[PDB]
C-alpha cells in the first residue's frame, strides 16, 4: 500500500512551533513525499519560493535516510488557476517545451516524479475541450517519462495527478479510463465536500451520505468519490485515499443549534498559524479545551462546536476508519493533505509526533 504525503513550501512561513521546513519531515511515515507546489513560467516548470532550490535539495535529500522513499513535485493548486495550463496544453510546441523542462527541472533536483495538480481542467473558467487535452498531456508525459529513462538508465520519473471528488467536475473534465492507463497512481481529494461557502454546518470529509441527503447531494461523500473513479475506469490499486489533516470551519447562527446542517452564519474564526478563516489545522483543532466533541453516525467522522464555533475534521478514529474502508474497496493505499497540518511535533495534540498520519503508516 502506498502512503502518500504532500509538503506545502508556504508552511515555512507559520509562525512559532506551526513553521515547517523539511527538517520537520520524517522520511519513514510515508512511501510517496509531494511537494507542493512549482508552478510554470514560459510554459516551462518553475519554482514559487525564495529558497525552493534548497527546499527541493533538502527534500529529496531525506532519500539519503530512507531510499525506497519517492518524492514527487506537485505543479498548480487551487490558487494557481486553469489559464497557465490551458495555455500550456494548447499546441503541441508548449506541450513539448513543457515535458522537456520537467524531465530536466525533475532530474536536477533529485525529483522521482511529476503529481499534476490543475485545478480543473473542464471548469474554474478552462473550456470543455480540455477535458481530452488534459489526457494528451498526462499521454505525452508518461510517453516521454518511459523514454528518458531508457535512454538515461535512471528509475522511470513517476506520474501522478490530484483530482477531484465532486461528480460535477470529474464529467466535465477527466476522460477517467484514458488518464488511468497512463497515471502511475491518482491522488483522490475526497475532502472539501462542504464548507463555509454554505449556509448550513456539513463535514468537510464524509465517509458516507446523511440519511438525509439525497439526489446530487448523496454524492458528496467520500464512499461515493471513490464509487465514481472505480466505475468509470481507474484500477483499484491505482486509486489513492486523500483524506484532509484539517477540517473546516463555522460561525453558528445559534449556540443552541449544533447539529450538522445547523444555520451558520459565515466562516468560523481563523487559526491562530494557519489564518484562513474556514479551515483549521488538526493542532488548532486540539487546542479547542472545553470544547463539546460529537460523532455524526451516518458519516463516521467526528464535529466539536464551542459557543458559536463549529468545525468538522478528522480524527486518529476517523483516519482509522477510513483506512479499513479502502482495504475493504482494495485502494491503492491512502493520501494525505498536509504533512504541515498534522501535530508534526506533537505540540498541541499530547499524542505524539504526526498522531493522524502515523495512524495511517500503522494501518496500512
Ligand atoms: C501557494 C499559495 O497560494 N498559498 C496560499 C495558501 O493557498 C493554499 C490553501 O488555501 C490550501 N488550503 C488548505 C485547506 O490547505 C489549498 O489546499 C488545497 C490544494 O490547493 C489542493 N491540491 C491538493 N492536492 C492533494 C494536490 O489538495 C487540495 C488542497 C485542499 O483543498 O492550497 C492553496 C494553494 O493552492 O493559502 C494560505 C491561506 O489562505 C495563504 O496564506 C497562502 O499561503
Ligand atoms: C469558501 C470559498 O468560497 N472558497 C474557499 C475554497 O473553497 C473551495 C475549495 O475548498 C475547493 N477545493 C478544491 C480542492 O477544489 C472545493 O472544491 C470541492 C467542492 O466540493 C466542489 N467545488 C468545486 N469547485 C471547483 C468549486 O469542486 C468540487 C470539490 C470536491 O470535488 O470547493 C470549495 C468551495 O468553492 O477553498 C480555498 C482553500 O481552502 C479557500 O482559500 C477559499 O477560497
Ligand atoms: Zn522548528
Ligand atoms: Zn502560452
Ligand atoms: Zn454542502
Amino acid at each position: 500500500a502506498k502512503l502518500v504525503c504532500y509538503f506545502t513550501n508556504w508552511a515555512q512561513y507559520r509562525q512559532g512551533e506551526a513553521r515547517f521546513l523539511p527538517k520537520d519531515l520524517d522520511p519513514s511515515l510515508c512511501t510517496h513525499l509531494i511537494y507542493a507546489f512549482a508552478g510554470m513560467t514560459n510554459h516551462q516548470l518553475s519554482t514559487t519560493e525564495w529558497n525552493d532550490e534548497t527546499l527541493y535539495q533538502e527534500f529529496n535529500g531525506l532519500k539519503k535516510m530512507n531510499p525506497k522513499l519517492k518524492t514527487l513535485l506537485a505543479i498548480g493548486g487551487w490558487n494557481f488557476g486553469t489559464q497557465k495550463f490551458t495555455d500550456m496544453v494548447a499546441t503541441a510546441n508548449n506541450r513539448q517545451t513543457f515535458v522537456n523542462s520537467a524531465i530536466r527541472f525533475l532530474r536536477k533536483y533529485s525529483f522521482d516524479g511529476l503529481d499534476l495538480d490543475w485545478e480543473y481542467p473542464g471548469s474554474q473558467g478552462s473550456p470543455a475541450v480540455d477535458k481530452e487535452r488534459f489526457t494528451t498531456l498526462v499521454q505525452d508525459l508518461a510517453n516521454a517519462f518511459q523514454q528518458e529513462a531508457q535512454t538515461s538508465g535512471k528509475e522511470r520519473l513517476l506520474l501522478s495527478a490530484a483530482v477531484p471528488a465532486g461528480q460535477t467536475y470529474v464529467d466535465a473534465g477527466y476522460e477517467v479510463d484514458k488518464i488511468a492507463q497512463n497515471l502511475d497512481f491518482v491522488n483522490l481529494m475526497a475532502y472539501d465536500f462542504h464548507g463555509s461557502w454554505e449556509k448550513v454546518t456539513g463535514h468537510n470529509s464524509p465517509l458516507y451520505k446523511r440519511q438525509e441527503q439525497s439526489g446530487a447531494a448523496a454524492s458528496l461523500n467520500v464512499d461515493a468519490a471513490v464509487q465514481q473513479w472505480l466505475q468509470k475506469g481507474t484500477p483499484a490499486s491505482k486509486l489513492i485515499l486523500g483524506m484532509p489533516t484539517y477540517g473546516r470551519s463555522f460561525t453558528l447562527a445559534s449556540s443552541s443549534d449544533t447539529r450538522v446542517g445547523a444555520p451558520a452564519t459565515g466562516s468560523g474564526t481563523p487559526g491562530p498559524f494557519t489564518k484562513e478563516g474556514g479551515m483549521l489545522a488538526y493542532y488548532e483543532v486540539c487546542s479547542w479545551k472545553g470544547a463539546t466533541k460529537q460523532r455524526i453516525q451516518d458519516q463516521k467522522v467526528p464535529y466539536i462546536f464551542r459557543d458559536n464555533q463549529w468545525v468538522g475534521f478528522d480524527d486518529v478514529e476517523s483516519f482509522k476508519t477510513k483506512v479499513s474502508y479502502l482495504k475493504q474497496k482494495g485502494l491503492g493505499g491512502a493520501m494525505v493533505w498536509a504533512l504541515d497540518l498534522d501535530d508534526f511535533a506533537g505540540f498541541s495534540c499530547n499524542q505524539g509526533r504526526y498522531p493522524l498520519i502515523q495512524t495511517l503508516r500503522q494501518e496500512l
